[PDB]
């Protein structure tokens, strides 16, 4: 049907009603095939890359070129600076890739394909067009099904550029169907031997009443950077701090200790990720100048090799009946493929269960951060880089919601593990069987 007839449509009113007695699995909304996407969530691990050159850009920056390398400020203070003003513009630079990219080539957001247990997603940006770029690979991992987890990494071994982390959600409706959803987890950000702690943000979908549904952010993010800069991006939407959707405002200060005051921000960038944003050096308002514009620079998408060479584990190959399935909107043949992959792994994990097998991640494993570890879980090195950038933002080192502070009532919550999902190169290195 058209867009125009959902919101009355028979399927929507059903849908609806299912939600008043949501049990907290997401995948379990008997969501219409009209608001079904045929892309797994191993694939959002891309939307961290898109714009290969401000992934790479803080690479560049060095002692005798800095000021050559912030358009912003050819006379910002430092290299470090000019390099965090540079990891602030490419993760501005994410939001349209991870929060609007649906909405383009689908219609709107739309409900993703729940990936299995084991489902790996692998690409690589060959930035052919500039050779000093180097290939940029993507390596993304299902290491949880129950529940989702997808762990990540994007490197460019060029320019030791290197970026790891993962990701999970919990959501829950408000009772005017608001789909308040809380990140958790966290990614790390490498260039050479700078590390940048980058936590996201909580987020809503508005319009599922109107069968139109859309990401809005909320809430803050954080940048924290080894040499003790911080970033803190507030979100915010149609008003309130903006009279337009989208909206934020980011503030650099010298260390976490300054953030506690406004005043004392190097820089302040305010406008919206998914569109344009301006930036004011100390307190020179009069002398705004454009930060990024999302509308001047096209999204550049990871090169995946074609069906016929994928490993059975890799997404499209795996959910390619079903994916086949949602395109054609067939309901009973949507019902039918997404039914044979799942109870196949259900098999599976009843007969791990009963065999007493456990099912070994491929290129990730679980760190136990807790004081008292499981005693044969890995855990965390003397100079672990998260736990030094989380003491410098004095972050939650908890299975709290992503951006949880030491003493949030988030992390004084009793009983709460320590658990992380760690990128192990080596892993990668002895692979067999994948192949970019
Ligand atoms: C019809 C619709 C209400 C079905 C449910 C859709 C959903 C709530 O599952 C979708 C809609 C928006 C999706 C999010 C969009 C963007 C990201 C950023 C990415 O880095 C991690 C996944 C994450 C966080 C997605 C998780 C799943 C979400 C939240
Ligand atoms: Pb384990």
């Amino acid at each position: 049907m058209d867009p125009s007839q959902y919101a009355s449509s028979s399927s929507w009113t059903s849908f609806l009603k299912s939600i008043a007695s949501f049990n907290g699995d997401l995948s379990s909304l008997s969501a219409p095939p009209f608001i079904l996407s045929p892309i797994s969530l191993t694939e959002f691990s891309q939307y961290w890359a898109e714009h290969p050159e401000l992934f790479l850009e803080p690479s560049f920056i060095n002692d005798d070129n800095y000021k050559e390398h912030c358009l912003i400020d050819p006379e910002v203070e430092s290299p470090e600076l000019a390099r965090m003003l540079a990891v602030t513009k490419w993760f501005i630079s994410t939001l349209k890739s991870q929060y609007c990219s649906r909405n383009e080539s689908l219609g709107s957001e739309k409900k993703p394909l729940n990936p299995f247990l084991g489902e790996l997603f692998v690409g690589k940006w060959e930035n052919k067009e500039h050779p000093e770029f180097g290939e940029t690979v993507l390596l993304s991992e299902q290491v949880s099904h129950h529940p989702p987890v997808t762990a990540f990494s994007i490197f460019n071994d060029k320019n030791k550029v290197k970026l790891q982390g993962y990701n999970q959600i919990k959501a829950s409706f408000t009772k005017s169907l608001m789909l308040t959803v809380k990140q958790f987890g966290h990614t790390m950000l490498d260039i050479k031997d700078e590390s940048y702690l980058v936590t996201p943000p909580p987020l809503h979908i508005e319009g599922i009443l109107v069968a139109s549904p859309f990401v809005e952010l909320e809430g803050k993010s954080y940048i924290q950077s080894s040499t003790g800069l911080l970033c803190v991006i507030e979100f915010s939407g149609r008003g309130y701090f903006s009279g337009k959707k989208n909206s934020f405002k980011a503030r650099i200060y010298k260390d976490s200790k300054d953030s506690k005051d406004k005043e004392k921000a190097l820089y302040t960038i305010s406008g919206q990720w998914s569109g344009s944003s301006k930036i004011i050096k100390a307190n020179k308002k009069e002398e705004s100048r454009l930060f990024y514009d999302a509308a001047r620079i096209p999204a550049e998408h990871l090169n995946v090799k074609p069906l016929e060479e994928q490993h059975p584990l890799e997404s499209r190959k795996a959910w390619y009946d079903v994916a086949g399935a949602i395109k054609l909107g067939d309901f009973n043949l949507i019902a039918k493929t997404k039914t044979e992959l799942e109870e196949t792994q259900r098999e599976l994990r009843k007969e791990e269960e009963a065999k007493g097998i456990s099912w070994q991640r491929r290129w990730f494993k679980d760190f136990d951060y807790s004081v008292t570890p499981e005693e044969g879980a890995l855990v965390p090195e003397k100079d672990d880089t998260f736990l030094k950038l989380a003491s410098a933002l004095n972050l939650s080192t908890k299975n709290a919601p992503s951006g949880t502070l030491v003493g949030d009532k988030e992390d004084r919550k009793e009983d709460l593990s320590s658990i992380h999902w760690r990128f192990q190169r080596e892993l990668w290195d002895e692979e067999k069987e994948i192949v970019l």
